[PDB]
């Protein structure tokens, strides 16, 4: 038998190692409330409150800011606008899988498209695991992969750190 | 029914979330040679050649610098002297599991003990995954956990990136 | 009398503290050659070779890549295209002052305009100082100002560390 | 004839470029009160309240936590005990110069000695400048000098950002 843990389900075009950039971040925290974490990740109106690299949001076809399957929305991060659509949403009692495709309105070498996935789950003895991974395609993604320091890595780490702090 | 990936086997005292600091890094790379990666991770004399934060090493009871089960050694990283011993070593055709316990010769609140694990494996379509995770205990671990940027996260990311570059 | 050092001359519009973001980085290095540093900063063809956050460059009306007063150009950084124009260029035997205004082609809340200045000078006993400061205006600059970690600060530090490494 | 700004007075043994690590950080903020900044920097009991990376403080010969010339004290940063002594203190109506030498209780290769200087000053049009620079000697300083992201640079920027936010 194998020693394994739950992993993200990637659509074929976003498989890590098959795109231009891949970033992975993960925290495992004792005493963290699963439901609060889920709530603070899904309801996008909280992001600006705990993750300072993000700003305004807009849900185009909803009267609330809660992400569910197929939610079409936009948000600001690192000062620029990201258009997005939820492509995966499955919430069970001990695990949440949530992922959105993101893109900008640029053309040619400035176009950037991404698939940002999340997996939140309860583990033994009152621990919560938050895994977030992003696969990116386009010329700017090639530049981000070479950046020093790794801006995406630190940015996503700050998202995780803020979500944890805000959920206690 | 579950979607999972191979995961590190933690001894009980080191379980993520039960210690003072947990860091997790991962890369997934297309066309990377699995045997070269294994060679450059196992032979510690290569570390200083591709990972700038590592320094001198010494194997106390071996006439070579190749890590295997129970290897007792020391090395410098981030200017700190780490005493270590390999506590896990399992190498197969498609996967390597390697981990060492590390500690310093300090006492009281200056003491720091860590368990640094690695999982290298071949994935489908000519991809190699390198997962490294570290669990730390002691007062100095509590200070590292608060760093922003996260010092260990960026260090380990650089170790991974160097290991990849060096193995092409 | 005062103890002072040479400082950047700012147009009124860009005065630090009067805009939306201000970034300051500085290195002072022993045994570094002034002329070589100026060459590697002014000749933008070197940027990509030592500063990994920068990509392709283009001079619109020069048959070379040497920045001089009023040089109009564009360069890629953090994956985005920056249009620019040199607004200050004064090179003496022991001090260089160089600055450009930069902007993107975006509209509304995505529009960003910056003034990035540099001061390279010889100091007593074979040391060279490299000071770089940038003032930014626009809604994205307000976001960059609160970013965690500070993206601009770390990127510019990488520019300086690279310039130094490449000039040694 | 020269365009200059006030600069820190370094004792000879700490001159930037002549030691193992030099870090420079600076903010310039509109509407910040000079006296408030001076208060929140000199009264080391506020450090904990606005800068999360600093720990306990202790004053060896004073019944108060206000730093002045020759003030002997110790503090914790990065989970490290640093014995310090103020070696510079000059407070005028529009400029403060404050600096301390710090050291640890270690021998040979683990020994670290630093000189951390500050310059707070009023600038034209209701702006306040806060400049902080640190020069470090010893083997651990050599390691810090190689960190990417630069650990000292990011910690000091956080100190400055906290100081500003708290004094607003």
């Amino acid at each position: 038998a194998m020693t394994t843990m739950n992993a993200i389900r990637w659509p074929k075009k976003w498989i890590p190692g098959e795109t231009d950039n891949f970033v992975s971040n993960e925290v495992i925290v004792k005493g963290l409330d699963f439901n609060k974490v889920v709530q603070h990740l899904r309801d996008a109106s909280h992001w600006e409150k705990y993750y300072k690299n993000s700003g305004n949001i807009h849900m185009y076809h909803q009267d609330n800011t809660i992400l569910k399957d197929k939610t079409r929305f936009c948000f600001e991060t690192f000062g620029f606008l990201v258009e997005a659509e939820v492509e995966e949403f499955e919430l069970k009692d001990a695990i949440l899988r949530l992922a959105w495709r993101g893109w900008n309105e640029a053309k040619g070498d400035e176009y950037l498209e991404v698939y940002h996935a999340w997996l939140v789950e309860k583990l033994d003895n009152d621990r919560v695991r938050i895994l977030t991974q992003e696969s990116q395609s386009g010329v700017p993604a090639k530049a981000l992969a070479k950046s020093v320091p790794n801006a995406m890595l630190n940015g996503h780490q700050a998202w995780l750190d803020g979500l944890v702090a805000y959920s206690r």
